[PDB]
């Protein structure tokens, strides 16, 4: 079936859409090419989603049913629960979007009447009622980009579609539990989100080092969320299904499978009906949760049709790398077109063509790649970086205008070990929170999809524990990498290395005399920028820090507050 079906009526804004980066002094002190940052607006919508809409064709084999009873029967050993509304409530986000019958997501978080009414009312329906679709809102995601006019232009929107809060808060009763302990379970190791940056790092190199000669690549399913078809959804909920879970729970989940999941109207923003899904919906609780397991499931089942041998895979969301034992050269292009064979015939094709990879630093995915650089001692320490324009173009949007939920901190916090986000994005923000007495502001930041408040005054600590001691000590980067960051300045229009180093001579010695954490933030993070070095030891406020959620499961999409 096709994967959308559109009545022509338009995804429509709900409020003013600024397409170019604003002139502000403080952003302007980080980029000054602004005419090249640009945001995603519903006016691109609908070549969005034009390349969304397709016919799927889908043939399972042997291999793909083998493997869907190894994860049915890895499932089996889960114990879920659900959630009360007022636990559900709770893991709202306070900027999440609004109900329409009369209430909002501060309602929901204090447990306001309308508010649960609404919602034991829906959780009844859900109960009643198995068959009736659930209305959705669909809506255009204004993201930042700069031009890369080599590469066509400016890219599309990204389309979000999600049901009303009541729904959401009512999908968390039933799945949250599930959502939370399913993947690990079934994927183990190959589960992505469980891994802190350091950790993913470490993985990745033992991975690498396990193999005689490794050989690894990244797969790019083309427009993922599009590629899921019903019975893929329905798969899904049969997995959630091999679960202990509530009588009440299991009739919900079947429920939103049936009415929500598998697909529904749409619904634009003056509530003009825009069409019909028969694909993933991008803002539901499940997204990430059935993405990873669905894409896990494919994937699992094409390696073992292109007869890859001693695979290891990493899966996170729609994306996916394999490391494996190289067969040759040939042979190795050769499975390589056999996975993909096998991966389209799932429904499953690539956008662009995989290739294989016998460099670790070679490999990207999540816009990311792994790098070296070396520690206080001089031993090699390996770390995860990516291109900083996307960050950079973001931080400096984000600096421009208030966002409710942003991104830069979460960037700079996973980032930490590079270059970029050492030098540049730390020295800025910093500078920026100085600027604006924001210091001792807690903020709410997006991490792996999950809204976060945290305090930046709290980021040493929380560096410390995702990375290590090393990330404040690291120096000797690659030749590549300081390259490509020099490039990215250069196309910008951003300070070079040498003035940030100036200005983070600054922003430290404000931090230093203010003592307390502010002092811890001077000392530990801009150590870089004197050369007369302190000693920096273990950090005692790491080890207090309750972190453990941060890297428990993917909610990217589903509404999550921590
Ligand atoms: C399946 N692939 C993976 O699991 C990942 C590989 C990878 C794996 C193999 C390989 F060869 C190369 C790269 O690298 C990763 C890096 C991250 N990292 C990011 C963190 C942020 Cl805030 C962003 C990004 C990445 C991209 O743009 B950002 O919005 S990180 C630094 O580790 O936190 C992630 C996180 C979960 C999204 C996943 C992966």
């Amino acid at each position: 079936s096709m994967s959308y079906s559109w009545t022509g009526a338009l995804v429509t804004p709900c409020a003013a859409e600024e397409q170019k980066l604003p002139i502000n002094a403080l952003s302007n002190s980080l980029l000054r090419h602004h005419n090249l940052v640009y945001s995603t607006t519903s006016r691109s919508a609908c070549q969005r989603q034009k390349k969304v809409t397709f016919d799927r064709l889908q043939v399972l084999d042997s291999h793909y049913q083998d493997v869907l009873k190894e994860v049915k029967a890895a499932a089996s050993k889960v114990k879920a629960n659900l959630l009360s509304v007022e636990e559900a409530c709770s893991l709202t986000p306070p900027h999440s979007a609004k109900s329409k019958y009369g209430y909002g997501a501060k309602d929901v978080r204090s447990h306001a009447s309308r508010a649960v009414a609404h919602i034991n009312s829906v959780w009844k329906d859900l109960l009643e009622d198995s068959v009736t679709p659930i209305d959705t809102t669909i809506m255009a995601k204004n993201e930042v980009f700069c031009v890369q006019p080599e590469k066509g232009g400016r890219k599309p929107a990204r389309l979000i579609v999600f049901p009303d809060l009541g729904v959401r808060v009512c999908e968390k009763m039933a799945l949250y539990d599930v959502v939370s302990k399913l993947p690990l379970a079934v994927m183990g190791s190959s589960y992505g989100f469980q891994y802190s940056p350091g950790q993913r790092v470490e993985f990745l190199v033992q991975a690498w080092k396990s193999k005689k000669t490794p050989m690894g690549f990244s797969y790019d399913t083309r427009c993922f969320d599009s590629t899921v078809t019903e019975s893929d959804i329905r798969t899904e909920e049969a997995i959630y299904q091999c679960c202990d879970l509530d009588p009440q729970a299991r009739v919900a989940i079947k429920s939103l499978t049936e009415r929500l999941y598998v697909g529904g109207p749409l619904t634009n923003s003056r509530g003009e009906n825009c069409g019909y899904r028969r694909c993933r919906a991008s803002g539901v609780l499940t997204t990430s949760c059935g993405n990873t397991l669905t894409c896990y499931i494919k994937a699992r089942a094409a390696c073992r049709a292109a007869g890859l041998q001693d695979c290891t895979m990493l899966v996170y969301g729609d994306d996916l790398v394999v490391i494996c034992e190289s067969a040759g050269v040939q042979e190795d292009a050769a499975s390589l077109r056999a996975f993909t064979e096998a991966m389209t015939r799932y429904s499953a094709p690539p956008g662009d063509p995989p290739q294989p990879e016998y460099d670790l630093e070679l490999i990207t995915s999540c816009s990311s790649n792994v790098s070296v650089a070396h520690d206080g001692a001089g031993k090699r320490v390996y770390y995860l970086t990516r291109d900083p324009t996307t960050p950079l173009a973001r931080a400096a949007w984000e600096t421009a205008r208030h966002t409710p939920v942003n991104s830069w901190l979460g960037n700079i916090i996973m980032f930490a070990p590079t270059l970029w986000a050492r030098m540049i994005l730390m020295t800025h923000f910093f500078s920026v929170l100085i600027a604006r007495d924001q210091l001792e502001q807690a903020l709410d930041c997006e991490i792996y999809g999950a809204c976060y408040s945290i305090e930046p005054l709290d980021l040493p600590p929380i560096i410390q524990r995702l990375h290590g001691l090393s990330a404040f000590s690291l120096h000797s980067y690659s030749p590549g990498e300081i390259n490509r960051v020099a490039a990215c300045l250069r196309k910008l229009g951003v300070p070079p290395l040498r003035a940030w180093r100036h200005r983070a001579r600054s922003v430290r010695a404000r931090l230093l005399s203010r003592g307390g954490r502010a002092a811890i933030c001077g000392k530990y993070l801009f150590n870089w920028a004197v050369r007369t070095k302190l000693k920096l030891t273990p950090i005692a406020a790491a080890g207090q820090l309750a972190l453990s959620g941060w890297f428990t499961a993917g909610y990217s999409g589903g509404d999550i507050y921590h």
